[PDB]
């Protein structure tokens, strides 16, 4: 499976300081394969850290006498259920590397992600719109004829991803891929009008976890509450649920992140951690306003906030109205996360979103050009590390705009750096626009909307949105009347994502030739 290597020299530091460990990702689950305390809650439903280590290696070795091998592919799309977690495992004890799609993820994204890394295996979920009927499988299959094994949550026919679960692996032994070479595909936020896959290799993914559990201090006694969507890095890595099994913690699993769901499940299971986004936090305090007991949130000890700018007045609001210590998270699936620290002062952890989780994470702030500016100064986020990649998987035309000649990613991020070292998100120059923490490739849109045939011109823009921090604004010359509805339903027809659907439409007589930075204006 083909990757952009470090150079030698960078492969030799990385592991001469102890980053790089060597050990695969299966490690982190493996190391607690005798345990019979809880790993995963799921509603009623309670996993060990045996029966899930049990439960993978089962997966693992049906799907080795379904005949898939270690160095293939795999689309994966289930959501906040344990099954996750088994797959993600058996996978990686075979050696396949797998994308993680969100269970809000459609039609374009599947065939998308499909497309790039050829699967010889899909798992989905039958309670997912486009897997309820064998329609759009006959399709998917047709189309990505890669795909020779189809596994189904939900389903009690032939492709019944429990029986496989449930199917006590004879004489299994794992075979991961070199602790060096890929393990799974991160998703980019997006930049350009087709997804972008970030290759993990077991070293740089494993460090990211190792080094996230140290700074957030988890430990058996961990009861991490994972309530976004459990596929996305930030649930994922840092710490996230693989950080919480490294420690020997809980993962508590809630479809989504309502005080509706999730007030029950804290108070519940007495989970003393969780991450949310900016909205999730205003919807959490306005409940308790609306008058939800507070006492609830009692065993919260640290919230993290990250995927978006957090708003020192919500920050401030934190500690007061929940009573929790809060850490800002400023993090990137390509890599580089940056942390407030647990001893950090109250100034840092409300005003900025902390400084790199290694050491040796380089990060310096380019100007329009690509030359250092100095400290306080604002500009584009240049870094490279230990756990942020070197390219994109068979990107060699996007590679090339991504990362300047030594090897610093530009995150299309604006940042200020303190006198002490900490960094303040200031903006963005990347065509994305942050619908509460998800992320839009504003061009990947624009593309759709032209398929239209009224649409002449299309600009998606960011408008400000109190709650979601930004909501999407199609802006479109068109020939004849068109009605946000009509674009709406036209663009599900497409098959995307809802969050991706413009939160506003407006027909315009002329757009500037499109030229974004004057539309704003
Ligand atoms: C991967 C990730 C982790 Cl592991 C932890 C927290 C957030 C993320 C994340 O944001 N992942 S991402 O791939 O979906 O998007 C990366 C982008 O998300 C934005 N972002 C993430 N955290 C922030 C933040 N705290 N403040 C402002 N912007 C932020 C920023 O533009 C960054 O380039």
């Amino acid at each position: 499976i083909p990757f952009t290597r470090w150079p030698e020299e960078f492969a030799r530091r990385y592991r001469e300081k102890g980053y790089w460990q060597d050990l695969p990702l299966t490690d982190i689950l493996t190391r607690h394969a005798a345990s019979d305390s809880i790993a995963v809650i799921d509603g009623e439903r309670q996993l060990s850290y045996r029966e899930l280590n049990q439960a993978a290696d089962n997966l693992a070795c049906s799907l080795r006498r379904q005949g898939i091998k270690p160095g293939e592919t795999a689309l994966v799309q289930l959501g906040n259920v344990a099954e996750l977690y088994i797959t993600f495992f058996a996978l990686l004890k075979l050696g396949v590397a797998p994308v993680l799609a969100l269970f809000s993820h459609q039609r374009s994204e599947l065939n998308a992600y499909a497309s790039q890394i050829e699967p010889a295996l899909l798992i989905a979920d039958r309670q997912h719109a486009l897997f309820s009927g064998d329609d759009f499988l006959n399709t998917f299959v047709t189309e990505h004829s890669s795909i020779r094994v189809v596994q189904l949550l939900n389903d009690s026919g032939e492709h019944n991803l429990q029986d496989a679960i449930n199917h006590p692996a004879e004489d299994f032994t794992a075979t991961p891929s070199p602790a060096d070479e890929v393990a799974y595909f991160q998703l980019s936020g997006g930049t350009t009008g087709t997804p972008k896959l970030i290759p993990r290799t077991h070293n740089d993914y494993y460090y990211s976890v190792r080094r996230s559990v140290e700074i957030c201090q988890f430990t058996q006694q961990t009861r991490y509450l994972c309530a976004i969507p459990a596929a996305h890095g930030y649930a994922m890595s840092s710490p996230g649920s693989l950080g919480v099994f490294l420690a020997g913690g809980t993962v508590v699993l809630a479809a989504d992140p309502s005080a509706t769901l999730c007030f029950p499940l804290i108070e519940k299971h007495q989970v003393n951690v969780t991450a949310l986004v900016p909205p999730a936090v205003s919807l959490w305090l306005q409940a308790l306003i609306e008058g939800e007991s507070r006492a609830q949130l009692a065993s919260l000890k640290l919230l993290q906030v990250g995927g978006a700018r957090l708003s020192a007045t919500l920050a401030a609001r934190i500690p007061a109205e929940i009573g929790c210590q809060l850490q800002q998270v400023f993090g990137m699936a390509e890599g580089l996360v940056n942390y407030t620290r647990l001893d950090d002062s109250a100034e840092k952890i409300i005003h900025t979103q902390g400084y790199p989780m290694c050491p040796d994470d380089e990060v310096w702030v380019a100007d329009a050009e690509g030359n250092p500016l100095p400290q306080g100064e604002v500009g584009r986020l240049m870094t490279r590390g230990p756990y942020t990649f070197r390219g994109y998987y068979k990107s060699p035309q996007h590679n090339a705009s991504a990362f300047d000649a030594n090897g610093f990613y530009c995150s299309g991020d604006l940042i200020s750096i303190d006198p002490e070292g900490y960094i303040t998100v200031q903006g963005r120059e990347k065509d994305q626009i942050n619908r509460g923490g998800e992320k839009i490739a504003a061009e990947e849109i624009e593309n759709l909307l032209l398929r239209h045939p009224a649409v002449i011109y299309a600009a998606l823009v960011s408008m400000e949105d109190e709650l979601m921090g930004e909501k999407s604004c199609a802006y479109l010359v068109v020939k004849e009347p068109l009605r946000a509805v009509q674009v709406r339903r036209f663009l599900r027809e497409q098959g995307i994502a809802e969050f991706k659907l413009p939160d506003r439409v407006e027909c315009v007589d002329s757009l500037p030739l499109v030229d974004k930075k004057q539309l704003r204006q």
